[PDB]
């Protein structure tokens, strides 16, 4: 298997740690693109992955699968074992719903907050930013840090009693958080504490 | 179940006809949720929906699964025998992929643009609105559909050679192309060839 990523990426954290947690970092080959000299947005690249993004994964028969969500997926379900997307329909169900949200409500807007409202990776490759936008999801995720606090005050783990992809997504979050600078709030004690908590699992350690 | 839906909204469309998919419609209460009143944005719908969207699925114990994919991931994986969401590991990843990639490059764009760049839900509703961001979503959209087709030129289905989660998100993206006028383009046959197939079949002709 390839994965064309940045090492210190958050987004392609996601499927690094994921990797990790399957025991299967070694089962990869990873290809550098350089998103600082915008080879991400040239057409060589845009042939892997039409959303022009990081990470994607290509099969030995070359088959591309694109998405943090869809890669995760993929690898979970290989050795016939699922640990971080689910087995039962609930679990399933619930650990989508908390994975999609934390892209939605955390990841996601901080990217874009890094893309739109700073520098982000240089004028010549944010060809357009729109400022306005990108401090508005600024605030989305800082809303965003209260609602997972609000979640992990009452599970120890974002999706419930057991790590999963879920936990991954909000790990990159606070990755690409600290990145911009986006500090965690002082009273958002059960996500600081769970993050603690999280920068232990080895599988994020070695990353960091 | 309970599903809090509006009964013509394209998302709530992706999950009314993954039910009718799984011959399950029968299984679920519909609660109206009145949009156009804002009733999604104050605090009894936010309990429900942290992200103030619909649909949102709520079990018989009040278990709450927010998010169309989610939702899907739910309700496929209930009679043990998953026919939208991917048998083998493959299947799931590409199926997740392109569900995501659907997603990204034509449903939500449709939706920001109406939300941002049109009048939308209306005055009362719509309290902030970037309009620059929305028309720029728009065009991302029409590239969506040109995407899409370059897709249909070469396999049955959005995901390969089956019907999956990843057709409904593309349905639901035209769906709301066609609410807002945004026309796909004539050269875009593939494309037009395999949404008037979808409109066949049962699921899809009983909604419209
Ligand atoms: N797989 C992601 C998207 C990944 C993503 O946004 N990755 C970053 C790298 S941290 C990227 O490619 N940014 C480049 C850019 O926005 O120009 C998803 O789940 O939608
Ligand atoms: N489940 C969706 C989000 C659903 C969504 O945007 N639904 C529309 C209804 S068509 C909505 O709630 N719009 C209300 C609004 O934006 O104010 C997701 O997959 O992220």
């Amino acid at each position: 298997m390839i994965i064309y990523d940045t090492p210190a990426g958050p987004y392609p954290a996601r499927v690094r740690i994921a990797l990790a947690e399957k025991n299967m970092l070694s089962s990869v080959q990873f290809v550098r693109i350089n998103l600082w000299k915008g080879e991400h947005k040239k057409p060589e690249f845009l042939a892997k992955n039409y959303s022009g993004t990081v990470p994607v994964l290509e099969l030995d028969d070359g088959t591309l699968i694109a998405e943090c969500t869809a890669i995760t997926e993929y690898i979970d379900a290989l050795d016939g074992t699922p640990t971080l997307t689910g087995k039962t329909p609930l679990e399933k169900g619930v650990i989508h719903m908390m994975n999609k949200r934390a892209e939605l409500e955390l990841l996601d807007p901080v990217s874009v907050y890094f893309h739109h409202a700073t520098p982000g990776l240089g004028p010549e490759v944010e060809l357009y930013q729109n400022k306005e936008w990108g401090l508005r999801q600024r605030d989305k995720a800082l809303h965003g840090m209260h609602y997972f606090d609000t979640v992990l005050r009452e599970r120890p783990y974002v999706a419930g009693d057991s790590f999963s992809m879920a936990d991954i997504t909000v790990i990159a979050g606070l990755i690409f958080a600290a990145i911009v600078k986006l500090q965690v709030p002082e009273e958002c004690e059960a996500l600081r504490a769970w993050y603690k908590r999280m920068q232990q699992r080895p599988s994020v350690k070695k990353l960091l």
